Formats: structure tokens, C-alpha cells, sequence
């Protein structure tokens, strides 16, 4: 009734090494995926996933409705000014299934110049108490820096895959200043699922998420293995296979301003399963200042007619309109 998306699994192992060559079809790989339906999973990516789930299971399980208010964004508790980002997204049992726990750049501490400076999208992480999530903290901390190095590798294989320079986009990406997020989102099982928490697209699908494109320049997603994923393809939209052993990757709406769209961002959304499980992306955002120049692949002289868009000005307002176009997460 709905056919399967065209989704290569990708080694992704050459780009953690020094073997040029080797990079370059990993790089053709990347083009042929993102020219395609624009997703691919990696794999050999070198991340321990069935850990990051099963810390990730502890602490969903775990946490209390207390625990949830204290950490709550600003959204969902009007004291936590300061939590545009980071923090937790509280369901609404009989409306909204979904809840999540977000957080940000670890190097954005009190101390941080930008954190200082107030600048938006820049928030210091808050945290539950360590007594009652031990470890919990420092494994979501190396998590991220550990999903930044999958990150980082995979931006060299996208500026290979342009035909740039391998730091091409990793220069923007850096530990000090990323705008990059880890979402750890909880999808339950209910018995019974509210019909107000299912969404029911056009074509008469049920959805937890309508279509969108990624404010991202990439995004590096772990789920279960429960598919749920669906892409718009000229076929109509097609079903994205599930695979918990490697990371979903597609491009994300600044990939296609970049790249005068020879990348697309693809409009993907998210069908709704009654069955308890993750959805652990990680967003790759670059610099607040990260200004890249906007070029065309597809043309002889490179030249593009978009206008350089910081990264800043591009997630701020990104994502507030994702929040305005598909609901408060
Ligand atoms: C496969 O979809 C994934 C990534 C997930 N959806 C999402 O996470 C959605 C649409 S991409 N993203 C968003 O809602 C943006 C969240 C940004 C985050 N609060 C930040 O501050 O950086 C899900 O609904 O399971
Ligand atoms: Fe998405």
C-alpha cells in the first residue's frame, strides 16, 4: 500500500581515517543518498547505540512529574524564563503523547561569552538531580560529544560529496560553539491512545508529526526499531525503514539554502504507532556567527543568487516557525 524509501546503508568508517580515496566514495555515496530520496543510514559509525538506549530508557522511566515541572521549558512552566531550549517537554495526557528532554552545547556554562552576552539559542543545560539519575548527566554530556565526532565526520563527507575542501562545513563546527541538540524523546504505548494526540494527514495517514523540512544543516537521528518515518518522494510519500543499529541522516533546510537546494532538504514526517519507543536526534547546528556562502554545484561558475544567512538568524527563526507550523513539541 506504501512502498519502501530507497535508504543506503553507508560505511561511514573513512571518514574517521586518513585514506583520501577511500573519503571520496564514502563523499559519492553521501551525493547519490542526498540527490536521491535524501536520507541514508550510517553505519560503522562507531557509537555505542544499544547503551545510549538503554541510559536513555532509564531515565524516561524513571523521572518523576515533579522532576518534570523543575526542568520544565519556559513553554510549559512560565518561571523557567531563561528555557527556550533546554529542559523538559511535558505531555499532556488525553492530548499530547510526546515528552522529551533537550539539551545544548555542555561548553555553554555560566562563565560562557555568549551565555554572558544573553545571545539567543544559547542556554546553559539544566539537569535533574544526580542522586536520583546517577550517571545520567555525564553519560548525556559524552553522548553528545561522542555523537559531535560522528557529526564532524560526516560534514567532511557532505563537503567531499560538494566537491569542497573536507573542513568545509566542520570549520563552523566546533566544541566551543555549536548550536547543535540531543533530544531524548519518550513515544508511549497508551491504552487507550487519545485520538486528540493523533494527527490525520491529507492522504489519510495518522500522524504523531505532520511534513516539515529539518531546521538543521544536518541531522543524525537513533531510533527503535519501530518504524514510523515516512518521506515525500515524487512516488508520494514512502515509508523509511527503521534500523537501530545505524543513524538516519538527512540534510536539513540550511544544507538547501547552502546549496542552492542541489541538497534538498527532504519533507519528511512522522506516523503514528502505538508502540513505546525512542527518537534521539541529534541536530547538527553550526556557530551563532557561522555564515556560510551560499554556492550552486549544478552551475558552471559555482554562483548561486541566495544571500549569506548566519546560522543564528537561521535557527532562531527556524525554529519558531517549526513551533508555529507544527505545534509545541
Ligand atoms: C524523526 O523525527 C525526529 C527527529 C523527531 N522530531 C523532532 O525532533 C522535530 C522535527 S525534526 N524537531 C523539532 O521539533 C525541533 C526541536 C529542536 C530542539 N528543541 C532545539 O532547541 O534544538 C521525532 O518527532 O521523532
Ligand atoms: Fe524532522
Amino acid at each position: 500500500s506504501v512502498s519502501k524509501a530507497n535508504v543506503p546503508k553507508i560505511d561511514v568508517s573513512p571518514l574517521f581515517g586518513d585514506d583520501q580515496a577511500a573519503k571520496m566514495r564514502v563523499a559519492q555515496q553521501i551525493d547519490a543518498a542526498s540527490r536521491d530520496t535524501g536520507f541514508f543510514y550510517a553505519v560503522n559509525h562507531g557509537i555505542n547505540v544499544q547503551r545510549l538506549s538503554q541510559k536513555t530508557k532509564e531515565f524516561h522511566m524513571s523521572i518523576t512529574p515533579e522532576e518534570k515541572w523543575d526542568l520544565a521549558i519556559r513553554a510549559y512552566n512560565k518561571e523557567h524564563q531563561d528555557q527556550v531550549r533546554a529542559g523538559y517537554y511535558l505531555s499532556i495526557p488525553g492530548k499530547k503523547a510526546v515528552e522529551s528532554f533537550c539539551y545544548l552545547n555542555p561548553n555553554f556554562t555560566p562563565d560562557h561569552p555568549r551565555i554572558q552576552a544573553k545571545t539567543p539559542t544559547h542556554e546553559v543545560n539544566v539537569w535533574p538531580d544526580e542522586t536520583k539519575h546517577p550517571g545520567f548527566q555525564d553519560f548525556a554530556e559524552q553522548y553528545y560529544w561522542d555523537v559531535f565526532g560522528l557529526s564532524s565526520a560526516l560534514l567532511k563527507g557532505y563537503a567531499l560529496a560538494l566537491g569542497k575542501e573536507e573542513n568545509f562545513f566542520a570549520r563552523h563546527f566546533k566544541p566551543d560553539d555549536t548550536l547543535a541538540s540531543v533530544v531524548l524523546i519518550r513515544y508511549p504505548y497508551l491504552d487507550p491512545y487519545p485520538e486528540a494526540a493523533i494527527k490525520t494527514a491529507a492522504d489519510g495517514t495518522k500522524l504523531s508529526f505532520e511534513w516539515h523540512e529539518d531546521v538543521s544543516l544536518i541531522t543524525v537521528l537513533y531510533q527503535s526499531n519501530v518504524q514510523n518515518l515516512q518521506v515525500e518522494t515524487a512516488a508520494g510519500y514512502q515509508d523509511i525503514e527503521a534500523d537501530d543499529t545505524g543513524y538516519l541522516i538527512n540534510c536539513g533546510s540550511y544544507m538547501a539554502h547552502l546549496t542552492n537546494n542541489y541538497y534538498k532538504a527532504p519533507i519528511h514526517r512522522v506516523k503514528w504507532v502505538n508502540a513505546e519507543r525512542q527518537s534521539l536526534p541529534f541536530f547538527v547546528n553550526l556557530g551563532y556567527d557561522s555564515v556560510i556562502d551560499p554556492f550552486d554545484p549544478r552551475e558552471p561558475n559555482g554562483k548561486s543568487d541566495r544571500e549569506p544567512l548566519s546560522y543564528g538568524d537561521y535557527l532562531q527563526n527556524g525554529l519558531v516557525s517549526l513551533i508555529n507550523k507544527n505545534g509545541q513539541t
